[PDB]
């Protein structure tokens, strides 16, 4: 069956290549794609090619490229293999587009994801040129229906000089109808409207993104998929910090500072809050609610088994496996599931008022509990602070998960001093590692310490880091947050300098 | 004439020196005052003493002190001095209790100033089995008339297990009806009632807070002044700061960006922020809008003269010659503010909506524009995060005010790596020293660091922090956010060692 159901559209369907030329050297490029979902595909792949041309004569190519969140290899691989890009924002997980990054190649700057349109309609990445978008369908009055995320797309389409839209009969024709896109003013020019959600699963919107039609200047086919990778099989590691979390939600329910269902939960991308999601598919925790940035794996998962009710999300960050078991039932699933814009996903107000438990990764966290989740060693970025932010500050409980030590025990995952800082002490309450549950709720930054070191610093790292913390106490300019400057860092640079964080 | 004007609870009047004896060792106390306005005068005086008293007997007697932010001398001061402090939260700026703190005999963490109320109710600060309230009358129903804040108040008398309310003559009596008070669910048990508030001016609540008056343990007559510091004489530097600002402002309005009345202001606690204002009073913008945390001198000045028709704030913050303009011209002030609970007056999601503007001051900033609110050299608190986190993150400008030294020249306020975090790139769009103002709206790090130096940064450290910068993105361990951690913190450790940053 037609996937645009409006027929004088179809006359403006043209070729993938002939679409990208209409993307100009220098146009800011707004996209879709979120966590690996629904980001444009054929395109991309046309004007990496007629990129690496340019170049080769010696003529200039690139684009300023702005997304939901991160997008796949047809495009952040293809762009960046073609080095096509100056400028991109806000998050990325595709390795070649990592290195440019981490080569100065490509300028980077990665945004609280829930700010991104805001910042977009305020004008801060420029003037969008063009708005690339994947769609499922086009209705017959010339909504678009977006694929397995919404992200940005509707800001995009709204600033976006000239607009194509990609229509894959890859993704399932039933995804339409998933989605709650608002008209409201969410992101625009202040004041801004209140977003009147009081529920995780209320629908304030439609079915569709919004866009004059005089601005669609080409329509490409296409039949692809979203390459999303599979998640790591969950390991000892994994399942101790599940562990530790589900005592722990288990003992709050008991003081009665939550209720047995919980509170609506987000868990952030990554393959650790996956699988600590794993461990709640059979917990003993009913009527779940999810309302996140993504649906990972393991939430689809819960979904399944009935013990989450419903979830809310932005987009799907399945693996191929997952990916297929909801095309199949996606009859089943797009009653259990609202997608929505990333910045109604992720806004604070809403987070806040919904009190949102939050679990994310982590890089490292230093001993008083400040967190990185970006940048290794401090200059190397990873992938970006995503929504991490939006939640960890907006939660009624910001939790933090990792390994307490990693690239096979060469690095501690809980340092003197943290190289970079995303989240401060306020933004993080729980921490959780294979070793053990810090709670900090309450405590000066010193009871902070010693309960990170005690809970879950890995013991080979233990004794070092309560020396460093015991001298600091003696010798630091002030005793408030103790420190020794001299080796603060000093963890980072002998791994820098040695391989490993454990001396000789 | 009578200020308490219930007259059943006339008969719950009792001395100073008696209603201390109510408060026990180890009891979890909350309360009233907010940057120096509101906060409880005799009881704590009395408090006091008693407790020097259990200490000669050899005897315990510390109290934990929940507040709305800093206090005064006779309540931060005295028990500071009386040692009776073990924890201390949110905020404060009373030398002896700064001490206390940075000499590890009072625990201390500064909570967001809008999130303290909901942690208050999440328990995280224990039990609270005080209330201690300062009140301006107690109406015929008996409602608590606020002070010169609201602060956390509210919170407070709905948690405390026992009751006590100071009423002081000292306060002019036309503060009632200057407040405005929320029967909603801001920060209570999830979900959260949404909060209305669509203009800065909007009134949704009544003029009093409410209690229990089974709860009032005892009310206390007092007749004692807000201790309100006066504000600093605006100097070289913060004349050129609020015109380089000035001058950016009027650049926005001519791009459009920003409309001819700017937007609501937030203006937060210090000297500079505040001579900012004073260049504000006499600027070319009018029908201005105050919705911030505190109103300091500065706001004061501009709703005087006219160029700023209404302020929204928890309390003001105000000078003694400042405090006297208000106590006379009351009448006419009274039209022009409005005080509400600070979890409603720093709520994120009200921020965001209003689309404020914020300016705060800062220690430092690192050259990649992270920001340190709070800690000198890492490890020594100065006053707290407060609200600039609440503000910053949820504002629709996020400005930051400093000279670019401190200490007479001898620390750069611009720095290789800030010593400690409060303000994470995100998080700050604009800086503005003496130097110049720094636009990094778009930038990658590396370009937020050539603006940063080129900008703001003093001349006598240019240099340094050029050459720190040129040699990182050489050396860095990555090349997006480029470091040497073997000199990251090296001018602070410098300073530690010789008192000065700059070289031999
Ligand atoms: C979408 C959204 O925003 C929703 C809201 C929430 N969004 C976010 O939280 C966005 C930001 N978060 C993330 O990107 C993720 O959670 C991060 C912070 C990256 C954690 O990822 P995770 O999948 O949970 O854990 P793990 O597998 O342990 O580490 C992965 C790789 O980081 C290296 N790694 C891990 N720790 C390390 C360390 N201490 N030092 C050096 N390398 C380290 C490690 O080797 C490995 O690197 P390799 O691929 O080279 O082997
Ligand atoms: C309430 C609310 O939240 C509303 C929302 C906003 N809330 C907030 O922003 C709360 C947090 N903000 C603050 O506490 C304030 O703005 C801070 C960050 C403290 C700035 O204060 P300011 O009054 O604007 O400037 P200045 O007078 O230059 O510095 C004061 C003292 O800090 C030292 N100082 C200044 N820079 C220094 C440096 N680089 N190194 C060492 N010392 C330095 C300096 O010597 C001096 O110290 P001294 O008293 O020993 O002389
Ligand atoms: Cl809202
Ligand atoms: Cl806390
Ligand atoms: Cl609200
Ligand atoms: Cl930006």
């Amino acid at each position: 069956t037609e996937r645009i159901r409006n027929v004088a559209l179809r006359s403006k369907v043209c070729p993938a290549e002939t679409a990208s030329e209409l993307i100009k050297h220098g146009d800011v490029v707004g996209t879709s794609g979120f966590t690996g979902a629904g980001y444009p595909k054929e395109v991309p792949k046309a004007l990496a090619q007629r990129m690496e041309a340019a170049h080769d004569r010696g003529e200039k190519y690139q684009i300023s490229l702005i997304t939901g969140a991160s997008t796949g290899p047809q495009l952040d691989g293809e762009l960046a293999k073609a080095n096509g890009v100056y400028f991109r924002s806000p998050f990325n997980t595709d390795a070649t587009m990592r290195n440019r990054i981490n080569a100065g190649e490509t300028e980077y700057f990665d945004n609280h994801l829930g700010q991104v349109a805001g910042r977009a309609v305020q004008g801060n990445y420029g003037k969008f040129n063009i708005a690339l978008v994947e769609a499922t369908a086009i209705t017959e009055d010339g909504g678009i229906v977006p694929t397995s995320s919404v992200g940005n797309s509707q800001t995009f389409l709204n600033l976006a000089e000239k607009v194509i839209i990609e229509v894959n009969e890859w993704q399932n024709p039933m995804l339409e109808g998933i989605h709650d896109i608002w008209d409201g003013n969410v992101s625009g020019v202040p004041t801004r409207d209140i977003v009147p959600i009081v529920r995780a699963d209320q629908r304030v919107g439609g079915p569709v993104l919004r866009v004059n039609p005089d601005k669609i200047a080409a329509i490409v086919r296409t039949n692809d998929r979203d390459r999303n990778a599979p998640f790591a099989a969950p390991d000892e590691t994994a399942k101790a910090i599940a562990g530790y979390l589900l005592d722990f939600f288990g003992h709050e329910v008991k003081q009665n500072r939550l209720p047995p269902s919980l509170l609506p939960l987000q868990s952030g991308v990554g393959n650790v809050a996956n699988a600590v999601l794993e461990g709640l598919k059979e917990g003993p925790f009913e009527n779940l609610v999810g309302y996140s940035a993504v649906i990972q794996d393991g939430m689809l998962a819960m979904l399944d088994s009935g013990r989450m009710r419903i979830a809310s999300a932005s987009s799907f960050s399945l693996s191929p496996e997952a990916a297929e078991e909801i095309n199949n039932r996606m009859d089943f699933f797009r009653s259990k599931i609202i997608l929505r814009q990333q910045d109604v996903s992720n806004s604070p107000g809403i987070i806040r008022r919904l009190g949102c438990i939050a679990m994310n990764g982590m890089i490292e966290a230093d001993i008083y509990g400040n967190v990185n989740s970006t940048r290794v060693m401090g200059s190397k970025m990873m992938n970006g602070i995503g929504g991490s932010g939006d939640f960890a500050r907006s939660s009624y409980l910001s939790i933090f998960l990792s390994p307490s030590t990693a690239k096979g025990g060469k690095i501690s995952a809980i340092v003197p001093m943290a190289a970079h800082v995303d989240h401060i002490m306020q933004d993080a309450q729980i921490f959780v590692t294979e070793q053990g549950l810090a709670d900090l709720r309450g405590l000066s930054p010193v009871q902070r310490a010693r309960e990170i070191i005690s809970k879950c610093a890995h013991p080979d790292y233990r004794p070092m880091l309560q020396d460093y913390f015991d001298r600091a106490l003696k010798n630091s300019f002030g005793k408030h947050t103790p420190h020794l400057l001299t080796e603060a860092l000093s963890w980072h640079q002998r791994f820098i300098d040695t391989g490993t964080m454990l001396p000789s």
